[PDB]
């Protein structure tokens, strides 16, 4: 019965986000990939970041993938 | 510091979803609107549905907007 929505990043973070501010990262859905990465921030906040930009790549290596559930 | 990801529906529910199966709805992000509606189902499941289709409109009227948080 599920037709999940896609997670897309059409606008990206200009300023560097401190690594300590991020919990984990999610990839954008493949249909709208656009080289974006989602960083999950504290208290449920979020930031799209473009994965071709230097700092985003280095931050990605120092984080784990955001967990999901099935309940 | 936030650059939220967009919620987009590029694929939609063909078959009618029972109203009792849905918790609430959310709108797709305006940048990728495409006349889609998101229905939140049980155990965190989800369904994109096209708002020009009859049943989706009638289901929408009998539901409330999905709540969000800020913590």
């Amino acid at each position: 019965m599920q037709v999940p929505f896609s997670r897309c990043c059409f606008s990206f973070a200009e300023q560097e986000i401190p690594l300590r501010a991020i919990l984990c990262y999610r990839n954008t859905s493949s249909i709208c990939s656009n080289e974006g990465l989602i960083f999950k921030l504290k208290r449920g906040k979020e930031a799209c970041a473009l994965d071709t930009v230097g700092w985003v790549q280095r931050h990605r290596k120092m984080l784990r993938h955001c967990p999901s559930k099935r309940k």
